[PDB]
Order: structure tokens, then sequence, then C-alpha cells
């Protein structure tokens, strides 16, 4: 007899998804690290030359984290001494290593404890952040050049985003960005002073005496938020002797009346740079497109030149408004916005006229764009067959919009329906990476007439390992809520039998913009669960969910807490009518938004659900940051929407959940959902004598990603669900 | 048939012990409360009369939470807007009550945030600390008089504790002393300037966006002390002075030497007062008897009329030294001291002279002593039938110490083993509080001929409620160990049967000079466990316990975490050899320092115990407060006793929790037992992959005593423990 997918297994990563990850270096060439060794491709080919030997650091004296080549080939960036901050963030030194002389370089060294570090897009240029400045050396051996001088930790920040922006506008640490060619440096400076901080202890190694309290700048919602500012500064007219000067670009007068937030920064030629700025009241959005001025060094945005994004149903963009994709002159650009059905699609802008004209059309999502090149745009959408949670790549002719190409639906269409692409530098080949439902599977492809050049990657290692496994299926499918049809998937246990009875675990996310329901292939929790235990693991996509146009999505505009709720109780109604689920034995799980839903439908009153699992979740809005809640909720305020901040807390339903068996799990370190929000609910528990399972995890955050925390939780939580379905 | 005593009646206090307090004002009258109403009674008679009916502050427009009487009963100070902080300190709002001329004081009143407030010993002057200074009052309704400028917000405490010597030296928050007839005020100074803060969140009520941080100035193990001064002021000198000197008494050179402790302040005449040092290594102490020179207005310590007391075995006193009681003329004292046989036993001194005479002598100890006369001294003792764990009033004669009388012994040896004492302000009359074996039972006696006046309460109505219940008994005896008697205690399930194997659990404290077999009735968690869950609760006082001589309590002299884990052990096997407990089924549990023993038990690898249940434990040394940990301890340093303090912490010992089920429990505000030492304990377990149950309780503290928090605590505890043990 075979044996099943265990706890084990997926704690122990016994089975392993193989990836290529390639980094493209121009249009014909990509580094490939094999064996710790470096290698260059080739295409066109697929023959390769070694460009770093694994054994050029065997003296270092530091273990290199990792590695970043400068775009020349002549240099090479060594990360080490890495301490991760928090999501993207961290600190690290670094050290430049000569590829020509063959040689570290010893002089004017990048200091320790260095915030962020880029080479220039061309040649070799670096710029730096450190102690909240930024730095700019022109050649490695050289002197840096100081760029900013009011750099201060908690307050000022240069060319690095503060907490807020980097968890939730940029979705990265960096706040710097060069031009095409690297002559000029854009960077964002963000304001703090004013922004509360939210204070928790970090009870660190044993050998601690005193809990340290770590103190982050964090706008909950309706607070003082951060301050910005955007600069460029010409790097190549930098001076030993004198301070460089960095140009303003300020925020239009649209902007400048109230609070507002840098949403996005593109450059579209060497001296053409795009902005986006956004409300606070997240449902308006304006782009700047601004000219260098050879003549006065000045960066002037032509009114005649601004591009307006509002939304009347809700707020722009899925999570911000979406970037532009210029062509080469950039006079023209194409970006994704929600056409007049609600279905976010590719328009076409002339930079000078407040109309554009849509390209692609449908009840259907372009997911994102891809290249551009002067006949032909690339993008990923979700067209093929209808199915919202399958991705494939598409061209569209830019001389005719009727002839649109499917480029990956047909490839293997049983086991590859969700590709993502990385294109080479001129688009002359492409990488397509299916990530299910089969095994993950890479291959390499040229643009001319789509030929697929090779296999990179098939998992083939993989496959026959999981051939002596008893491994569980995936289902997708939809049911119909008044008309509208929804989403929803179940890994289902081998063997799988419809004339029995199986439990059933909800596993939900169900925030704006969520998919829970799609055709990715996973080694994770819930195939234990299906392999192991027999549990049937369904997600529902309701109302709110993303990439079926905002209908759907913007339901829950203003009224976080409602309808995804209601969607989730609907969708286990259904399912526990359904033959095959054991309607005593329904449990729902979810992380972050998706423990605010578990704590939401617990509290329901509902009756539907025996046990669940929150893990870091919301508890209340007002508790959690600025950007995301007021995105969906706006502000706290008795003139905006307070009673409904009010309304949609799950410590006000506290008494309902003496019908049901919770587990509340919470990392006491978490910097993004603080420890405060479950330390409210269980509060409230106690408040009305209902009693339920907890769990704290020391020094966690978010995450509660150490090695033996992942291994802690997980074991505590399968004890849970086994207890809740009676299985030994 | 009979109802069994259960979880929801511990819970909800259905069967009530009846209290009867007092309040002595005079050396023949108390005040008593009756139906919200205040009486006088005669003590001789019995009669009464309304002090102060029940609707006198009906229109007051405020709860009032307490009152105190000035000496002379001219007026009533008011306690409202109490506000808690730590174990005895509180701020409070006051008002006086002029009860001649039944009127309120409207003028000069005490300002609101008043941190301590104490009448005069005569009269009705006041002594009031606010914003950490002290202020005095000749009159109600006229201006205070400032005594202090110094006080500062956690760094300077005048006539107030801070926080370690409230806890561990006072029991209280009060740092001042009236002389007796009101002429001087003495106070000591706290300096808190480089003691570090412990820091914790405190969440407070769901409104509240942003978590507080609280900071308190604690010494754990080993660091900076606060340093302390003592002064005293001539109030009667106020009203003739622009501002009187507070005239320093300082500590001697013995003491200056290094870090110390003021430890007692007791005054013997109007012109006498005494003070007791202690030495950071606290197995030396001094008493200074500093009189009042006319002449020069100083205070003097006469070197010919110091007493040091040390120990070479342990430290001083069972939790500090002694204080002692004077005789009228202030030339004499007697003092609770440790003989040469290790028992604490009454000492008479004469001021002058370093030799003193013991009074008591015995294998047994001196409780304390309770009153003084010209003819007769008063004490509690543990002599009767060698209990160590009963209690009885004994009567010495001064002019012939072979005259020993016990009071109580005989008034009622089945019902009454364990007496405490309220004696009149001269001692003519005395009410004795039984408070075990059976119902407590209240009862007042003349001291002029040791005669009982009448039974004050007796429980009759308690009693009656429990004839109609199924209550559980108590086994109070021995065991012999290595020729020592070591006292145990067992709750035994109604109609026990000794041919039965019942589960047993082990409740513990086991704390030097703890004692937690006794003869005290309780009705507690205990109670329902043996009544209506069938479990025996045993408790066991082994090496370190008090009341049976130094041989016993300095058994862990330096050694915290070895003698009395061992002997906790020891006992369950000691339980089991006597046929009556299921061996696969023994538990522990313990709170604070037995929170600490239970954990150390779990982890020790004995296989003893099946699981156990640790609230708000100590888990390392180091984490505890420097005058409890650092009396057992010394200091945590290579010279001293570093090894030892790293040698004993519960996180070294995680890798045996794999054989036990633990319950791991603690209040996040818990100012005295940091949540840190939980979250080490959690941490350590998680690091080895240990599955076990935690609980934190929202802003709870060392207490978890909020009406629903206890609720909930036990409610949890009572599942855990019946899941253990396989109970229904
Ligand atoms: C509070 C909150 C929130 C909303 N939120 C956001 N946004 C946009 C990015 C910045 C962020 N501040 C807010 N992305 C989120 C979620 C979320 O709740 N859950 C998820 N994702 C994306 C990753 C996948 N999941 C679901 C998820 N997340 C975790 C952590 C899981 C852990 C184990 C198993 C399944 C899991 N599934
Ligand atoms: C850490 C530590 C410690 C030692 N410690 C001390 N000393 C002297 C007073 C100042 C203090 N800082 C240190 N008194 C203590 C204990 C203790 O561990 N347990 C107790 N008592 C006295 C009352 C009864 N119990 C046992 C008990 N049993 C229950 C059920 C409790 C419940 C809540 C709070 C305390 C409890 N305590
Ligand atoms: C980064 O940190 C290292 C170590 O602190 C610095 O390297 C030298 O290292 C030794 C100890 O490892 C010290 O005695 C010296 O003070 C260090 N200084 C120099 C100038 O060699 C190193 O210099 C730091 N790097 C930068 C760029 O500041
Ligand atoms: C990158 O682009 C910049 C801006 O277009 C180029 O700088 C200009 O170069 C021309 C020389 O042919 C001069 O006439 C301009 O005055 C320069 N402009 C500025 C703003 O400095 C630059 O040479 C390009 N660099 C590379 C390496 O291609
Ligand atoms: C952006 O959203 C806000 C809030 O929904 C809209 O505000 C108007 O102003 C207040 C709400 O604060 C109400 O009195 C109106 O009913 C709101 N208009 C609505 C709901 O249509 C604001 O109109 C929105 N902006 C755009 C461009 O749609
Ligand atoms: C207890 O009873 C005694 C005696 O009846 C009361 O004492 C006083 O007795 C004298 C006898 O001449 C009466 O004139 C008074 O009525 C009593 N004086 C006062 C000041 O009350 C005594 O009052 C009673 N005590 C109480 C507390 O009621
Ligand atoms: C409380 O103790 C602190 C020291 O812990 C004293 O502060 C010092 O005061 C002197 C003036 O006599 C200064 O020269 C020092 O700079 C201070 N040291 C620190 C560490 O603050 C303080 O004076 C004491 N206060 C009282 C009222 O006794
Ligand atoms: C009362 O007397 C005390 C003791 O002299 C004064 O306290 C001094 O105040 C001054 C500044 O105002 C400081 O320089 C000294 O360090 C203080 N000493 C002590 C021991 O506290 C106090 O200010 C006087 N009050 C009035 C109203 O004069
Ligand atoms: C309380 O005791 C104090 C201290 O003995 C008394 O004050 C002294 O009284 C004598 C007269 O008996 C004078 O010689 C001294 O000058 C006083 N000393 C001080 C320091 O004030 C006081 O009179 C007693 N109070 C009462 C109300 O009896
Ligand atoms: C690949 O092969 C071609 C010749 O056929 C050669 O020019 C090139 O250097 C090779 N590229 C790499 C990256 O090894
Ligand atoms: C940051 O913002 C504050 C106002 O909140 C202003 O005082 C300060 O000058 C700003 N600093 C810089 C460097 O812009
Ligand atoms: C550059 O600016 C900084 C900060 O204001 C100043 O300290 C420094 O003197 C300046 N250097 C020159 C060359 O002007
Ligand atoms: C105490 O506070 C109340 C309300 O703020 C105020 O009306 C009253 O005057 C205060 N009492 C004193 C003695 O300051
Ligand atoms: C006090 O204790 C310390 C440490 O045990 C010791 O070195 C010193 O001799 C002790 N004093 C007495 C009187 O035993
Ligand atoms: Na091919």
């Amino acid at each position: 007899t075979r044996k099943t997918y265990t706890l084990t297994d997926y704690l122990k990563n016994t089975y392993r998804l193989k990836l290529y990850s390639l980094r493209w270096i121009s249009d014909h060439e990509y580094l490939y690290k094999q064996e710790n060794n470096i290698l260059v491709f080739n295409a066109e080919y697929g023959n390769s030359s070694v460009f770093l030997e694994n054994s050029t650091f065997d003296e270092f004296g530091h273990s290199i984290n990792d590695y970043s080549i400068s775009p020349d080939g002549q240099f090479i960036l060594l990360e080490y001494n890495y301490v991760k901050q928090w999501r993207h963030s961290y600190t690290a030194s670094y050290d430049i290593y000569d590829l020509n002389k063959r040689q570290l370089i010893t002089e004017e060294r990048i200091p320790n404890n260095t915030q962020w570090v880029t080479w220039s897009p061309v040649g070799h240029k670096l710029a730096y952040v450190w102690n909240n400045d930024i730095y700019v050396k022109i050649e490695p051996n050289l002197p840096s050049y100081r760029i900013t001088w009011t750099g201060k930790e908690d307050i000022i920040y240069n060319g690095i985003t503060d907490w807020v922006y980097e968890e939730e506008v940029f979705s990265a640490y960096s706040a710097l960005w060069w031009s095409p060619n690297g002559t000029f440096l854009a960077y964002a400076q963000f304001n703090d002073t004013e922004v509360p901080l939210i204070e928790y202890s970090f009870y660190s190694d044993e050998s601690l005496q005193y809990p340290k309290t770590v103190r982050v700048p964090y706008p909950k919602a309706g607070a003082v938020n951060p301050t910005v500012k955007f600069f460029v500064v010409n790097t190549d007219s930098l001076s030993s002797v004198t301070n460089a000067t960095s140009i303003q670009i300020t925020a239009p007068a649209s902007m400048l009346i109230g609070d507002h937030y840098l949403c996005d920064v593109t450059w579209a030629t060497q001296e053409r740079i795009s902005l986006q700025w956004l409300r606070r009241i997240q449902n308006y959005s304006v782009m700047d497109i601004c000219d260098y001025d050879e003549s006065s060094g000045r960066w002037n945005c032509l009114v005649a030149r601004q591009h307006i994004e509002m939304s009347t149903t809700g707020w722009v963009g899925r999570f911000r408004p979406s970037e532009p994709h210029f062509t080469l002159d950039g006079n023209s650009f194409y970006k994704i916005i929600s056409n007049e059905e609600g279905y976010r699609h590719i328009c076409y802008f002339q930079i000078d006229k407040k109309d554009c004209t849509f390209i692609t059309k449908g009840t259907w999502e372009v997911i994102g764009i891809e290249a551009l090149t002067s006949d032909y745009l690339y993008y990923i959408s979700n067209e093929y067959k209808g199915m919202p949670g399958g991705r494939n790549l598409y061209k569209i002719q830019l001389s005719d919009y009727t002839k649109v190409t499917c480029l990956s639906c047909e490839l293997n269409p049983e086991r590859c329906q969700y590709y993502s692409v990385s294109f080479s530098k001129e688009a002359k080949y492409y990488q397509l990476r299916c990530s299910g439902p089969g095994l993950p599977l890479y291959t390499l492809h040229s643009s001319v007439n789509d030929k697929g050049l090779r296999v990179l990657e098939d998992n083939s290692a993989l496959d026959k390992m999981l051939q002596n496994v008893q491994m569980p299926s995936k289902k997708l499918d939809f049911i119909i809520l008044n008309e509208t049809k929804f989403w929803y998937q179940m890994i289902l246990p081998p063997h799988f039998d419809k004339s029995k009875k199986y439990p059933l675990l909800l596993d939900v996310y169900a925030g704006p913009c969520s998919q829970k329901a799609d055709t990715v292939f996973r080694l994770n929790w819930a195939t234990y669960l299906a392999s192991t235990e027999n549990i049937i693991v369904a997600s529902f996509d309701g109302r709110g969910s993303g990439y079926q146009g905002d209908k759907i999505m913007h339901a829950i505009n203003r009224r976080l807490g409602t309808f995804e709720v209601e969607d989730q109780i609907e969708a286990a109604r259904q399912f526990s009518k359904m033959g095959f689920v054991d309607n005593k034995r329904i449990a729902i799980w979810g992380w972050s938004y998706g423990g605010y839903v578990t704590s939401m439908v617990l509290g329901s009153g509902s009756g539907v659900f025996k046990c669940g699992i929150a893990v870091a979740p919301v508890s209340r809005w007002e508790y959690y940051d600025s950007v995301y809640t007021e995105r969906y909720m706006g502000l706290p305020t008795p003139e905006d929407n307070l009673d409904h901040y009010r309304n949609s807390t799950v410590m006000s339903r506290a008494e309902n959940f003496k019908q049901v068996e919770y587990l509340l799990i919470h990392g006491t370190a978490d910097d993004n959902v603080h420890f405060q929000q479950s330390a409210q609910i269980s509060k409230a528990l106690v408040d009305v004598g209902v009693d339920f399972q907890a769990m704290w995890y020391t020094d966690e955050d978010h995450g509660i990603a150490s090695s033996t925390a992942h291994q802690h939780i997980y074991t505590h939580m399968s004890h849970f669900i086994k207890q809740c379905f009676s299985l030994p």
C-alpha cells in the first residue's frame, strides 16, 4: 500500500517543486544559478558558459546572502550580514567584486547597515541608502556623493519607504527610480513626524533581562499619515566640491488640497517621467507627465498632459492605480483601467489627450501588461474558457485590435491553465512559467514566430516521486447566487467517493480582490488534510473577490465584514447540502483578512460551523493601517463611515461564539496585524463567558515563519481540526 | 440524593462564609456595618447605636468605596473614585465630613488623585501624599502645609513606596509613620533614578486605537536598586515656621558601605524611634534606636542602643526582620528572633544591652506578638499539639515566664485550631477569629478575666445550607522523611473509600516559608474538584517550608528550584504508596512560585505526573524582582551565585515536556511576575517541538481577579484537568 502526503512531508518539504529562476541580461542572454555557480545562457541555442565559479568566494569570510551583477557584467555586488526588517525591508553589508581585474574592491566600500542598493539600469553606477540618506557611486572604487542630508531614523526617509508605504503602496523598501540610461535618479522622501507609533514588547533570547519595546511609526485608520515629496537629481553633474541639487516635482493642485499619496513612478523616456498621485479618499487619482527642460534644469508637468482616473463605485485600481507602459518615443502609453462595464482592460492613451481608446474588451479581465513592441502588446488575462482562475499569455496586434493571439492556451491544456511570463530586454524571447493544474513547467520561446524553443524544467523528478503517493485532486467549479456565477475549489481526498460523507474545512481569504479558487498546483497544509486525514478543503470567491469585474469586486465598498462574510456562510450552507459533505463536521479557517472573516463567520450565529481557527486576524478596522483600511472603508468619522467601522468588529459578536469551538492564534511581535487585535477578541470572549483555545507565538511576526514556530503552529492546528472532526 | 459542590457554586459564590469585621475606636467600643448602616457597639454589654445612618450619603453623587473615622471621632474621611494600582497602592478622591456639624467640608479639599491619606493616631491631623510629595493638614478645613518639594513621577517617592518596596518590604503603599501622639511625622524617600523599567502593553477598552505602554521602575535580580533616605518632621512647628525642617536620620556605617534597604520603622515613645536596616545580602540587619535632642532639634542614634541581627544559614526573618514591641517607657522591647536551635521565639531586650533573654522556647514557633500590657504579652504560636499548621493565642506573665496560658486552645478544639485576634485600643477586649477546621467562628472576650462575652458570628446559616451538600473532607497528617516529619493535607471526595484508586491533583506553592498544610476551612476550586469530580487535592510542605524551624526553612538557601521541587515529586510517590491513588492519573498545578515549581516538576523527567497547569509562573530568577529573589539566591554574578541562577530555569528543561500535557496561563498586564516569564517558557517549548496548551488573559494582572477572568480561568483549567483524567 502507498503512502499518503503527511504533515511531516509538508513541514519537512519532502516533495519539492523545482523552479527555473532566470535573470535576463540582454535581448538574447540570461543568467541562471546552477550548483552555486552562475551560468550565462544563449536563448536562441541553449548553450551556456560559466559566468562566475562557486569557488571565487571560498575565502570571503562571510556567508553571502545574494548577489547582483551590474548591467554591463563588469561588477558583482555581494550581499551579506542580512538582517530582516518588515515584509520587504532589511539591512545588509555589501562588497563589490571587479569581474575583469578579478579582485574585491577595498576602496570607498559601501557602509555596513545599508538599507537599499541598486545598480543603474545601464552601466555600473550605484545608488544606496544608509541612515535614511541617499548616496551615489559613479564607479565602484570611487567616493560616494551624498545626495540628501535630512535622513532621520523613524522621521525622514529619503529613497526608502516608511512602514505603510512599504507594506501597502510600493510592496518594496526602495523609493529610488533611475532614469532608463541612468542619467537621472528620482526619489521620494517620506515624513513621519506626526505619525503615531505602534509599541509592542520584544522578548529576545532568554539572556535578555528586560524586554525591549519596539516602536514603529504606523498610521492606524483615520490617524495622521506620513507626508511625501518627490525629487529628481542629475547624476552626471555631481561635484566633490558642491552639494547635489535635487529638483522637486510638486503634486498637482487637486492633490495638495488635502491628504494624498504618491502611488506610482514610471519613467517614459530619458527626459520624461510619469507620476501617479492618489487622494487619501482613494477614488480619485491623477497622473502627471513631466519633461526635463535643458535650458532651466527644471522638470515641467504640463496641465494638458494630466490624466485623471476615478471611480464612482469604489476605489481606483485593484490595490492601487495601475502602471503605464510607454511606447519607445514616450508620446503614448497603455494602461489597464476599469471600462464602462466594470471590467479591467487595456486603454491606449496619447500623452496630451483626455480620451483613451480600449484595445481589449469582454466579460473577463487583463491581469497585467507584460511587454510592448512597435507591433504587439503582450499581456496576461483570464479570458480563456471564461475561467477567472486561469491565466494565459496573449499578444494583440497594435495596427489591428481584432487580431488577438493566445500564446500559451494550447501548449498543454490539461496540465497548464495558469501562466506567468518573463520577457528578454526587447521582447525577442520569453520564458513561460506554468504553475498548474499539473506540475509546474518552464519553457523558453522566441517572439518572431512564437516558436517553442525548449523545455527548461518539467518537474519530471517530482512527478516520479508523487507516483508512489496517494495525492488529492482539485475540483474547480461554480455555484449561482442571484443570477451571478461564483467559483469555488475543493481539494478532494484520494479515491474520492461521492457516496461517502466527508468532513469539510472552508479555507478563507475573502478580502477585496482576493482569489482562492484557481488552477494553481500547491503542496501545502490542505494537501496533508485531504491526503492523510480525508478532509475536503474548500475555498470560495464571493462578493468582493477579484478578476471578475467591479460589480463583484466593489460589492463590499464601504462595507467590509458584510457580503464577503455572508457569502462564505452561503457557500458552506450549499456545500453542506451536497451528498458527500458531513453537515455535522464543517470547519472554517483563515490567516490575516481570512482570520477576520473566519471570526466574523464564527460569531454570525449561522449554526453551520462546528469549529474554526483564526490566525493573526484583524478584529476592528480602526486597529488596521490607514492605506489598506481606508481604501475600502473611507474614514472612521461621524461625517464619513464611523457607524460601519463600529458595526463590523469581531468583539460585538462575542456572545455568538457560545455554540462553536474556536482557536485564536497570534504572534506577539506582529508589526502588521498587531497582537492588540487578538488581545481584544480574547477579552470580549472572556467578558461574555465563552470558552475557547488560544496560542501566542513569542517574538513571531505576521508570518509565524521561523522554522520551529511554523512546525509548531501547523502541529497545533492539526490536533485542533482532528479533535473537532473526531479523527484519531 | 444530595447535590455536590459544583464549579458554578464556587464561581457564583452560592455558599458564602460570613465574617465579622469590626473596627476598634477605643478600649471599649467598635464600629460594625449592618445593612449599610455603621453601628457603634459597647464591647462589655453588646448593646449598639447607629453611628452613621446608611441614608447620610444618598445625595453624595459618588459611590463611597471606604471610610475612615478620625481617632477623636470628630470627622469622617470618605474615599471615592478608587482606582487600583499594585497589590496595595491605589489613588482616590476624598471628602471630609464633620460629624458634629453633620456637614461635608467644602474648603481646602484633599486634592483629586491623592496617593495615600492617614489620620494622626490621636486627634484629627491628616498627612497625605499627592504627586509624590507629603502634605499635612492640622485641621480638616484649613490649608495644607507642604513637607517635600522633590516628588517626581517614577523617580522620587516621598511618603509612599516604589514598586519593590510596596510588594516585597513594607506590604503597603504607605511610607509615613506618625509618632504616638502625632507631634512628629516620620517618612521615607525612595529614589528610583537609575532603576530600570519593565515595559508592557496595556490594551484597555476596545475604543483605544493604540495600546498604551506601561513603564514601571522595577529592579530585576542583580539590577540597580532604589536608594532610600529617612526623615522626621515636627508637625507642631508647622503653623509657626514658614518651612519646617525635615531632619534626616542616616543609616549606620555598616549599611552605608554598600546597597541596603530600610526594612522596619517602629515608634517607641513620643521622642524615640526605632529603625531596622537590611544589607542587600539579606543575612545582616541593624536596628538603630534614635532619640529626639530638644536642644539641637536633631535625632541621635546611640551606638550603645544598636542591635545586630544576622544569619549564618540563611536570610534574616521569615520574609524580613521582625518588628519590635516596646514597653510603655520605651526602655525595653520584645521581638521574635531565631533561637540557637533555629526556632523563632520571643526575645526580651533592654535598649542598651546587646544580649537578649528568650521568654519562650521549644520545637515550635511564635507566629506574631499581638499585644503588650504592663503585666502580659499576648502572642500567636503553633505550639498546640505540635501541629505547625495550627494557630492559637497565648498569654505570658511578664513577672513570671513559667506562667503561660493558652487562651484559645480549648474553646472548641474540634471546630477551632486556627486563630487570629483583634485587641481593643489598650487590650481590654479581644475578638477571636477561628478560621478552621470547622466553619469560621467569631467571638468576643474580656481581657480582665479571659471570659467569653458572646458569639459574634457562628456561620449557622451556612452550616444549614451545607447539610444538603455532599462536602469533601480534609485530612491533615505527616510523613517521615530522613527522620523529619513533613506535613501534608488532602481534600478528600465525599464517601472516601481507601479500597478505590482516585485521580490526584498536587496543589503547590512550595516557596521559602510557605505553608500549604494547615487547619483552615476553605470553599475553593479544590472543594469542587473533590466534591463533584472525585479528585483528591493534596498539598505538601517539604524542605524550604515555614513555621518549623530554620533547619527546614533554610534548606533551600541559595538553591531555589532544588529540594522544594524534589520534595513535591517525592510527596506524589509517597501518596501513591498509600494505596488509594491511581498512579496513571497524577496532576500538579500552581500559581506564581507554585507555577515555577509545577513547571520544574513537569520538566524533571520523573514520569510521575501525567499533566500540570502553571499560572503566572516564574521561569528564570533573573526575571524576578531583586528583594525577593536575592533574599534566597544572593546576586546573579560569577563571584556569587550566577551558576545556580542559570541552572534553575524552566527553559533548560523544555525537552522533558515531551513526556507531559502542560497548560500555561498568564495575564498580559502582570506587573509582578512579568508576562515575559511565560513568553520565554513558550518560546523554549516551541524551539524543541513540544506541543502544549496556552491561554493569555488580556489586561489581567498577577491576580487574574476580574469577575469575568476569574470565572474564565477556572472554567478553562477544569476542562483541562477533566480531559487529562478522562472525566466526562
Ligand atoms: C489584514 C489584511 C489583509 C489583506 N491581505 C493583503 N493585502 C494586500 C497586500 C498588503 C497587505 N497588508 C494587505 N494581501 C493578502 C491579504 C490576506 O489577508 N491574505 C493574503 N494576501 C496575499 C497573500 C495571500 N493571502 C492569503 C494567505 N495569507 C497567509 C499568511 C497564509 C498562510 C498560510 C496558508 C494560507 C495563507 N493565505
Ligand atoms: C513569584 C513569587 C512568589 C512567592 N509568593 C509570596 N511572596 C511574599 C509576598 C510578596 C511576593 N512578591 C512574594 N507570597 C506568595 C507567593 C506565592 O507564590 N504564592 C502565594 N503567596 C502568598 C499567598 C498564597 N500563595 C499561593 C497562591 N495561590 C493562588 C490560587 C493564587 C492566586 C492568585 C495570586 C496568588 C496566588 N497564590
Ligand atoms: C563593517 O564592519 C566591520 C566589522 O565591524 C568593519 O571592519 C573592520 O573590522 C574590525 C573587526 O572585525 C574592526 O577592528 C575595524 O574597526 C573595522 N574597520 C576597518 C576600517 O577595517 C568594516 O570596516 C565595516 N565596513 C564599513 C564599510 O564601514
Ligand atoms: C542618457 O540620456 C541623457 C538625457 O537625454 C543624455 O544626456 C544628454 O546628452 C546630450 C549629448 O548627446 C546632451 O546634448 C544633453 O545636454 C544631455 N542631457 C542631460 C540632461 O545631461 C545622455 O548622454 C544619455 N547617456 C547615455 C550613456 O546614453
Ligand atoms: C469618493 O467616495 C466618496 C465617499 O463615498 C464620495 O463622497 C461623496 O461625499 C459624501 C461621502 O463622504 C456623501 O455625502 C456623498 O453621497 C458621496 N458621493 C457618492 C457616494 O457618490 C465621492 O463622491 C467619491 N468620488 C467620486 C469621484 O466618485
Ligand atoms: C450601651 O448601654 C449603656 C448603658 O445603658 C449606654 O451608656 C450610657 O448610659 C447612661 C447611663 O446613665 C445613659 O445616660 C446614656 O444613654 C449612655 N450614654 C451615651 C453617650 O450613649 C451606652 O450609650 C450604650 N452604647 C451604645 C453604643 O449604644
Ligand atoms: C536621586 O538620585 C539621582 C542619582 O541616581 C540624583 O541625581 C544626580 O544629582 C546630582 C546633583 O546632586 C547630579 O550632579 C547628577 O547628574 C545626577 N545623576 C543622575 C544619574 O541623574 C538625584 O539628585 C537624587 N534626587 C534626590 C531628590 O535625592
Ligand atoms: C523648604 O525647604 C526645603 C529644604 O531646604 C527646600 O528644598 C530645596 O529647594 C531648592 C530650590 O527651590 C533646592 O535648591 C534644594 O535642593 C532643595 N532641598 C531639599 C532637601 O528638598 C524647599 O524649596 C523649601 N520650600 C519653600 C517653599 O521655601
Ligand atoms: C506629645 O509628645 C511631644 C513630644 O514629647 C510633646 O511635646 C513636648 O512637650 C514638652 C512638655 O511636656 C515640651 O518640653 C517640649 O518642647 C515638646 N517637644 C516638642 C518636640 O514639641 C507634646 O506636648 C505631646 N502632645 C500632647 C498633645 O500631649
Ligand atoms: C553559444 O554558442 C555561440 C556559437 O554557436 C557562441 O557565440 C556563444 O559564445 C555561446 N554563448 C554562451 C553564453 O556560451
Ligand atoms: C517633516 O514634517 C514636519 C511637520 O509634520 C515639519 O516640521 C518638518 O520640517 C518636516 N521635515 C522635513 C525635512 O521636511
Ligand atoms: C552640504 O550640506 C550639509 C548639510 O546642510 C552641510 O553640513 C555641508 O557643509 C554642505 N557642504 C557643502 C560643500 O556645501
Ligand atoms: C475633582 O474633580 C472634579 C471633576 O473634574 C472637580 O469638579 C472637583 O472640583 C475636584 N476636586 C478637587 C478637590 O479638586
Ligand atoms: C551572608 O551571605 C554571604 C553569601 O552566602 C556570605 O559570604 C556571608 O558570610 C554571610 N553572612 C553571615 C553572617 O553568614
Ligand atoms: Na522545442
